């Protein structure tokens, strides 16, 4: 089997929520994250694999970056040092709380730099002159199902992003022709080539955020392990490599609710492609997991069709959103909720928990 | 709902007046004590009439006299403590046209009626129960009708040739019927009391006739809002239970025939709405005096605003007192029979008093 590990991230409110006074709308009740409009109409219900609730420091269950790290990403590092196949994507709208879950700030770090250093330190464990490792990794983009290169040094003129294009080589799988790779050896070598990267992405300004993202983006880490026999005759050739990949997803973006034309509307649209497409692949997959083959159309988005081997076979993929608990997005987050979901949704009226002040039935009983 | 509180009935023999002095008018009312004889100056027929107190203001010397301040801790003061209990309470007078009902009530700046020591006595009774474990919340309104028309007396009019703002009645379906717009002023002290009832006294309508140069042309309502909030041993929020009890104290106008009190136009008009009203409240109390007989009757409330308003204290539920007022005088020996007659006919009104919890269907109820 390779299953899809799908979880959620509750951010907590922000200063300007509280000083605004934005009311609550997304609650949990353990294994469920619930919406309740204020109109307190059709109350939304989500069961997911994980919850991760940051709403409040004190709560049981809260969510801290070591857990949410503990929890989801470091059994793909244990995959891929067996020699198999990783994936982590990242969803949610923008001031959803994703760069905190992915990347962290100063303090409270995230997935990326936990993940980098335990693999580092887990790889100085197993360092002997018998086993050795190697370390290569490259940073690209989508945008328009074109592919540019985000680690490129490049100046300033008109259509200066020159796009590559996709070959499928009949072993190895897919690929980019022309994609540069880079060795690294630490974290402290990965952070200046990812800051080179995050400023050649594409961005525009909209109705969401003046810095919003409008291009998919792929890091990938790949590790090779080596090791020797010592029957005197295997020099250096038992060799297993291993792909992690960690993909920033841009978010729907409803186009009624911003009264857009040209560039901007053309961006939405291929990225609701993408999303919808990548949709439809983790849907197929979960049925092949629960027995039902199907067919994957891995080719119907350039991210699904590079991301092929890494969402197939002996592999494991895991899906982080995110979502505010403001009810000044409830459209977003229920997109974000509606999206990320497997099972069946479920949806209830549950204005009756003010039947007489509190129950009571105590009394009642 | 497990009682059955009896309406209490009063009655109080008013002095000779400057009218009834001019006129040599002889006396036909007697008490013994208790009970009170009338007698026709004909020497023909001889009647008598018993209720549950019996006031004596004839003359200031006379034994049994029963004082301003003796009315009032005969009366009003056991209200006061059912108000305290939790119990809406309710009095209210009754008589002829210079019985001396705004005196009985309200009184002379000299004479304090019931309503000045009525509040004093609860404030003063809060002072040393204003402890720790229960506060006290009061609030006040004094409404006024006139023409069948409701009026607020505690607002400060504009200036124009007509400022008699007039409200309107309803009907909540649990409260039962109330004022819209009807200034409710919190009050902390009987300074502000005071203040108040000066204020709508100024208000109120008055005019000169041949039985009362400052007669009493408008029915008042004055109505106390009081609540208890008091706590129970708790591990959480302290002051959560309360109780809630309304103080209804009703001045109404006298009969008055249009011959004796000789005037034309709004003088005639408003007596004449008076009347009508008078007579509703007639109606309604023989109803509920049948009504105690086991009779299925009709309670005809909705005929005037004054029994549309009062309809949760001539009956219903709370602990209602009446206080007839009556004229020694033997030319109006037969009005004094009338008010007399409607009076003991009250005694046999039963009204079916709770405590106003505000706990039952909460969690009282199933506990008990
Ligand atoms: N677990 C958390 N606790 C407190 N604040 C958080 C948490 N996660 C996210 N945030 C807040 O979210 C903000 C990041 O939003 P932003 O990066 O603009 O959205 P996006 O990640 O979609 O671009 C940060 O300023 C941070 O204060
Ligand atoms: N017990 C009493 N002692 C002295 N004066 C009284 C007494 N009862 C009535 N009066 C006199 O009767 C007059 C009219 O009383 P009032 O209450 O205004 O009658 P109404 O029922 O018309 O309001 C007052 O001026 C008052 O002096």
């Amino acid at each position: 089997n390779s299953q899809v590990t799908v979880a959620v991230r509750v951010r907590p409110f922000s200063k300007r929520e509280k000083t605004e006074k934005a009311s609550q709308v997304v609650f949990t009740n353990g294994e469920e994250i619930t919406v309740e409009h204020p109109d307190m109409k059709q109350v939304y219900s989500f069961i997911y694999d994980v919850s991760f609730w940051s709403f409040d420091e004190c709560h049981p269950g809260y969510a801290s970056q070591t857990t949410v790290y503990e929890t989801l990403a470091a059994p793909l590092l244990d995959r891929a040092f067996e020699g198999y196949n990783t994936c982590l994507f990242a969803y949610g709208q923008t001031g959803s709380g994703k760069s905190y879950t992915m990347m962290g700030l100063n303090e409270e770090p995230g997935i990326i730099p936990r993940f980098c250093e335990d693999l580092f330190a887990q790889i100085a464990k197993k360092q002997t002159s018998e086993v050795s490792y190697h370390l290569e990794m490259s940073f690209f983009e989508v945008y328009n199902e074109k592919i540019h290169d985000l680690l490129v040094c490049k100046g300033e003129n008109g259509q200066r992003k020159q796009p590559l294009r996709a070959r499928e080589h009949p072993v190895s799988g897919p690929y980019v022709e022309g994609l540069s790779m880079n060795v690294v050896s630490s974290y402290s070598d990965i952070q200046s080539w990812l800051e080179l990267g995050n400023k050649q992405r594409a961005t525009a300004a909209t109705g969401m955020n003046d810095k919003s993202s409008r291009s998919h983006s792929v890091f990938t880490l790949v590790m090779t392990q080596t090791k020797t026999e010592v029957v005197e005759g295997e020099e250096h050739d038992h060799r297993i490599t291993s792909r992690i990949n960690l993909v920033d997803l841009a978010g729907s973006e409803r186009c009624s609710t911003a009264h857009s034309s040209g560039q901007r509307l053309k961006e939405g649209v291929s990225i609701n492609k993408s999303l919808l497409t990548l949709g439809k692949v983790i849907s197929a997959l979960s049925e092949q997991a629960n027995g039902k083959r199907v067919f994957i159309p891995y080719r119907e988005s350039t991210l699904t069709w590079l991301l092929k081997e890494s969402l197939g076979g002996n592999s494991k993929t895991a899906m982080i959103a995110t979502v505010s608990p403001a009810a000044s997005n409830i459209e977003e987050t229920l997109s974000t909720l509606r999206y990320a979901t497997q099972a069946r949704l479920i949806v209830n009226i549950a204005k009756v928990n003010e039947d007489m002040n509190a129950k009571l039935i105590r009394e009642l009983k």
